[PDB]
């Protein structure tokens, strides 16, 4: 059960982070504003859908290894380790900055969990690799808005009132 | 027939406004230009499709209460009460400003019609509520491009040659 | 630009005629009455859909050759050259007669445009050929209701109060 | 429970009428004969399908407000208030006349129920408005076969052996 | 092989009749004219499709019992036993009369084949029963246009220039 | 016409029984209650759909052999020969018992009709065999809830308040 | 803005309740156990999907009336007014009891909101009626497992270790 | 009408050739035998479907220019100009050789018709170009089985009993 | 029960044979090798799917007549009466020869069962006819690879190392 | 080839176990009886489909590493290592107990194979991880019926004649 | 063969240009960066798909006129006549400028080919017209981002670090 | 960045190889000739589609780890390490031999990359395992045409002018 504990911990911690991202992507989807609001509205709906699918797969995997899955709102608030997204109307450049950082740090933690459970539970490890893959992709998709090129640093001045993001 | 007249008037006036919006969204869809042209191209196609569906439902409702439906081009021009959209290539910021105002004022007039016919014809009133719902949504979707946030007033300078929209 | 002018003129004039037909087929779709009303209701919806698709392709082609597309209601009314359809409840035999004549004359004008632009702009000419094809088909479909046969002149007396159409 | 009684009564009475219409449209669908038999065959199948969907929604709403739904054949026969459709081969003009009258009178009774329950049960009232909408549409679709126009009274002589319907 | 001969004969004769009907329904589909032309256009396309499916099943069954299938144009012309449909524009009432008679007589012959092969080849007999079912249905659908009712003999005068069909 | 009478009788009697089952499965679908209510809700919807399809095929076959189809509510009540299902909330074990008996007895009567018409009308007989097949399947699906096994008599005590069904 | 405040309050309070239900139905979906676990697993997935669709529509409506939507996890926890669902493996009878009570009380509060906003904002009121409709349906679907019938009180003893629920 | 005659002749002659190919591809589809029988079975079904679609378009075009379409079996036999395919079981190499020649010669004749009608009827000419395109593609697909390569002359010895095709 | 025994025996024996064919077609699907391996791979997948559907229908029919269905692996091995397919890589010509013989002999036995049960159980007999139909079709599809034609005996030398199959 | 042997052994042993499960889930699907029979009928069909997909992927992987796949019925019987499921009508509680144990032990053996081949053949190991994932999920779905909760031990007494499973 | 040479040359040269565009649109799809990166990501995927479809049609046409198609990577590099797209992260404004120029010049060359082959090979000419149509459309879609309007020159300063593109 | 370098190198090298295979499978798809040309045409289209999907996933993964993706034609030619496929008409046996060797050697190199990056980047390693899986499958599908069996060495003499491949 010291092996089982490892898997359960890794899965539970991943479920909570995805659920936090679920709620944040949807909040941003509705509240985003500015030049890129519609672009981000659509992109975040796609992210919401991929995150939602993996939140299901994670919980199902917990049940599959014989553990109860804790997907409750209180647990999402409690088992934070991650900033809440601001309320109110959200600027496009603020959404981009927010998820660039959130996806990067969630991807990092899943990366570590993969190594922690590979030896005891390669099937769980394998699911977590798939989650890490989608989260790093979503990180790229947010990163790309401000990605430096030979011809243009893309500082975001145009989407952030003349100021670099 | 003083009750029937109310319903017919409310439906006819709504049909004409939707038909005007049909033609304007499609014109903007083809002619829009600038940084947001493709974004608006796609968004306006979706608006065109929701407006078209409600233009059908309105006409069908007219026939259902026993009145002929006037959907002719001459009637659209005649029964204006609404600015025509400019010809030529249209700037993205001009499209945004145009529909922000058009959807708001069309939504306002449908809002009034709902109250005018609720008592005599709640079924008609109910259709008009659905039309008001979609038009106010589309108003939001245009509004959002220039919506003020704590971090960025989103003046549209970036989509309007350095000038606030 | 004397070559470009030819193409733009042919496309614009075609767009306006299709848009006029769009509005007329839909008006007839809702208002048609009599023995054939449901038959025509369905047939005209199909015609509306094929005309609508070609109104899109025409406008897109205008943009593709570098010209703005004028699809506004005022332009439809202005750039007539074609009778408006009557308001009110419409008899089945009157719808049949109306579109038999409208499709024939629209097809004739597109036929001429094809020849006018084939040499400068065969790609545009080719689109216009496709439009002419659908309009002549729709002409047949209306014509067929009153088409003379060895066994029956099909005068339309049965759909026109005992009188030949 | 004097409020609950109102809702249950309105829903039950609506369910029975839709079920009666279900059976009558299908009977007519199979047995209709004459020039318009195939037209009516198809139209009545569509009406059957929309009525069937609303018969489901009505029963479900009854269960939702906590009442049993009575959809039995005996109840349909008992809780008449509406003519049965004749057996045997049915003429097209007789089908048209029959449903023109049946849909009009069913629509009228649902109209009244909407007002009776709006104050206590706006959610039920709202469903009944949707049912009234479809029934009035179907009334139009039957009415249209004999609708008077400037050019043709459409007496139905052609579908009724030379006699006005 | 006296048993095999029976099956092959029944299948081949059925294939040829269906192929003849294939070509005739399609010819009528294109050439039909008058008040019912569009109604018949659509109905005959559906008949064409059901006949085509059974022409495939019949040929496949021939191959399945180990015999070559003769579906050639010369065989259709040769192995007539059935009137050709007239060329030229065809009146709606003439199409109705033609298929009423053709489907009835084809159904009759398949009926006989079923009995001829039931004992040796119930699987073939069973396919032929399915073909007989569709052909008798199509016979009804043509018959229904002129079916006598208590209120209207439906003589077809309205679709046949004032003359009973 | 002594042969035709046999077919018409067999088809009509089958149509009425299916229509009775249509109404009863739907009533049970809405009103069923207890541990198995949702299971039965879904199962009975599937049964409703298969019965409905065969009620269509039966009526169509009646028309195909040249007879009017009697699908009216009065005929369903009249041409009983079968218990009505109780009104009110229905227990799961009562639904199971009811359809176990109804499907068995309907299947038995169709079995007899098949033999009665095989010689005159094998195509009709064949349709009735398909109806008998689905009804016997549905009988199994209800039977299975209380089917005796080596390890458990399945008396239904658990779904019937501690009492064997 | 005293009218706008009413609408915003009603919508926001509804959004939060649906989001709470979203998380609870999914938790129950994964963790439910016992005889009815699979039945409830499937049923709760359907409820999750209908609630999710309405959580989207509510937020969109908030944006449409010009207000930011607060869908954050902290707000769900804060703006409780509703019990959290227990963690751990959940018994089928406990899930049934939980949602029977939760849906009933959520439906009650939405019922009140409808009346509060009907006069100022009938379009919002109308959305809330649709939400109330689905929540009352889901209440029925949970209620039905323990619904009293003439033949069986359905106490749930069979799904609750021999004890009435 | 000397221009109309040209178009009608070109269309009619094309329709007949496609109809001949329709029947021949299907005959070959059923009767083909040998190593490549299944390959050819599938390929010829695809060819049958593309030819069938163009046989429809050709006939429709005839009607569209105001002429009756002659698609009768007698006309297919009469207006030959093309070999009939042999009856009986057909060898794969014989099918390949047959259609290689038939498609090549049909494509050649359509090529000529295109030039004959381009000036009077570019819309018809354009349809005929599309038919020529598909027929030349199908010619390639048959040709390819015996196409000479640097490493292998592909004489067909393997599919033709050791003899070059 | 002497009648029931007949049906059960015929169904059970058919189920086992189809299950044997299920496993053999799939084995051949994976292991087939040579010039025709891909052709056979695809063809055998289609055969697997049609056989699988009928293995379901047979078992369901057993349950429908009130008997348990024995579909266990031990029963497939036991209730042989049919050669097992060789293990290892399988040559295309060996697959063709194998199924040509297996389908022919399975079809023969089902043919006999049809006659054995027609009188007691025409509904079962009818299912078995459908199974016999598909098995004889599949027999043709294998036979066709080596079918003798006027121009080529198709000995299979090309797919069998220069030797006739 | 000592590395290849490992992979082939792991794949073959997995294929056989999945094929055994294929046949057992389907047998249970048809024969299951009692309160949960329909629930299990549906659940086992889903399990059958996921197992079938993985039986295909496993065999394909064997071929991909260059080995023949042994999927024959004799091999399933021979290469047991697993209990056969009983014949006859099966009780719901017996099905639940059977697969709870079978899936657990199959999952355990695949778990071991993953470790055995990870180093030589990570691609094969990866497929086997996916198989282990689905089998452990299916284990959960069977386990859940008798899963202990704070409020109810779920002994299965209700589905097992008053006795704990 | 001087006519054949013309067609082959025109087709081959077109194939190579489309293949070059295939690779460039996909490269840009992955590497594009900045405010418009996601907009362009999606747009370029659509362009990739339309170009890919025409690269297939062109090659197929080459085979159809009896010539081998050269679609190899070496030929794409060799038969340049067109700039390669830069490696590395690409700015949105650089992608827009690149394809604006590439599509314009590819469209120009196809325009010329159409004239070169119209007389010998109108079917090929016609395909090339369709390719020219899509390429000119894609040119518009890139052009539109910087299209001058009465209210805004759209210099691209906002997407190009404050500098006009 | 010594870890990042490893991943980028492995991904880039894989992307280039897949892109080379993309172009080669499509070239072979169009140009393949002989007895197996159509079989290979279809098979290679499927291979093209699976390779294309993985070329997308690889590039996306490169972007996801923060590196630019080089998918340019020059890079495909440059970063060869693999033979180009010959131009001109290609014999079936030459296509089979070519891809048998190409897929085997590409699969081998991806196998090595998996090991090189597993420790630093298991998510990348995992994608590469999926690519290796599809490439080894495609290798089998080409291998199978010439796979040795107990009854036939399958030398390919029949597809290679009497000579072993
Ligand atoms: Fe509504
Ligand atoms: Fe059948
Ligand atoms: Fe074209
Ligand atoms: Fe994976
Ligand atoms: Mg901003
Ligand atoms: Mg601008
Ligand atoms: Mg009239
Ligand atoms: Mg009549
Ligand atoms: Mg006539
Ligand atoms: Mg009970
Ligand atoms: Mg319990
Ligand atoms: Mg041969
Ligand atoms: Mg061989
Ligand atoms: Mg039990
Ligand atoms: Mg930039
Ligand atoms: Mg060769």
């Amino acid at each position: 059960t010291e092996d089982l504990k490892k898997s359960v911990q890794a899965l539970q911690n991943t479920l909570t982070e995805l659920q936090a991202l679920q709620l944040q992507t949807k909040q941003a989807h509705w509240n985003v504003s500015g030049t890129l609001w519609y672009t981000l509205h659509e992109l975040l709906q796609d992210h919401y859908e991929g995150i939602s699918k993996f939140a299901d797969d994670v919980a199902e995997r917990q049940l599959s290894v014989g553990a109860s899955s804790d997907g409750r709102a209180i647990t999402i608030v409690a088992a934070s380790r991650l900033p809440e997204i601001p309320g109110g109307f959200l600027d496009d450049a603020q959404v981009i900055q927010f998820f660039t950082y959130q996806y990067e740090t969630v991807g990092q933690r899943i990366h570590q969990r993969v190594g922690d459970v590979e030896k005891v539970d390669p099937t769980t490890a394998n699911l977590l690799q798939e989650v890490e893959h989608i989260i790093e992709k979503y990180q790229w998709q947010m990163r790309a808005f401000l990605q430096n090129t030979p011809t243009d640093p893309n500082t975001g001045f145009d989407i952030n009132n003349g100021k670099p993001v």
